Formats: structure tokens, C-alpha cells, sequence
């Protein structure tokens, strides 16, 4: 059963930018991969469609997935509560790594980040569960709207998202 692929169609102040696709490592972190997959399809009745990337820091990361409060304070998983750190098998090895944001041990919800640099200090603290497969260039384009404190200079949104074959 092949690892799923999901896509985000990104816009900038409502104007299309491009598509980023991700391989989700369901073979290694199935519970975490499944959360992200089902939030991307919206099949549980909530998820990432229409949400923003609220914190973009060039040379570090692009963080999104707070579909309830749009600022880093919200989000929820498909599991009715925040869920555990599944494992730390995979490491933050460089740009394109897809990993869970959190606020302490075992507090995964919906927020995630895309690395734009190697972030090894996060190893063992944030669960890595995917990587960018296509459109790393689009992540780099997104990154340019960020700033040192993370505030974006244009609204960066997931205008559509879902699963590709």
C-alpha cells in the first residue's frame, strides 16, 4: 500500500502561486500521516482547505495548519483531542521535511511545518511524517513572503488541497 501523496494549491492574497505535493510516510508514522491526509481531503468535515500559513521565517520554516484560529493557537486532530508523539524515527534532515508543530510532549493537533533548512535541534521533539515531493520551488516562493519574526507580508493560503493518486 503506497504512501499517500497530498497536494496544497497555494495562493498569495488570493492569487494562485502554485502547487506543493507531499509524500506522507504512512509506512513509518501511520497515525500522524493519516491525520494530515484526512485533514487535507477534508473527509472528516474539517481540515486544511482555506487555512493559512501564519508563521513563515526565511531560512527556517513555513508553519501552517491552524485552521481554527489562524495564528498558531488553534487546530485540532482527527482524533477528538491532541494526540501523542508517535515516534521519532525520522529526522529533520534539510529543506522539504514535513513535521508536526506542538506545544509540549504529546500535543499534536493539526499544525505542521515545512522546513526550509536543516533543523536538527528539533529531532526527538517534533514528529517528522512527510516530505515535499513536488513544488519545493513553491515553498521557496512562499518563504519570500515571510520575515524574521514570522509575520507574512501577503496572506498565504491553502486555496485547495486533497490527495493525488
Amino acid at each position: 500500500m503506497v504512501n499517500p501523496t497530498v497536494f496544497f494549491d497555494i495562493a498569495v492574497d488570493g492569487e494562485p502561486l502554485g502547487r506543493v505535493s507531499f509524500e506522507l510516510f504512512a509506512d513509518k508514522v501511520p497515525k500522524t500521516a493519516e491525520n494530515f491526509r484526512a485533514l487535507s481531503t477534508g473527509e472528516k468535515g474539517f481540515g486544511y482547505k482555506g487555512s493559512c500559513f501564519h508563521r513563515i521565517i526565511p531560512g527556517f520554516m513555513c508553519q501552517g495548519g491552524d485552521f481554527t484560529r489562524h495564528n498558531g493557537t488553534g487546530g485540532k486532530s482527527i482524533y477528538g483531542e491532541k494526540f501523542e508523539d508517535e515516534n521519532f524515527i525520522l529526522k529533520h534532515t534539510g529543506p522539504g521535511i514535513l513535521s508536526m508543530a506542538n506545544a509540549g510532549p504529546n500535543t499534536n493537533g493539526s499544525q505542521f511545518f515545512i522546513c526550509t533548512a536543516k533543523t536538527e535541534w528539533l529531532d526527538g521533539k517534533h514528529v517528522v511524517f512527510g516530505k515535499v515531493k513536488e513544488g519545493m520551488n513553491i515553498v521557496e516562493a512562499m518563504e519570500r513572503f515571510g520575515s524574521r519574526n514570522g509575520k507574512t507580508s501577503k496572506k498565504i493560503t491553502i486555496a485547495d488541497c486533497g490527495q493525488l493518486e
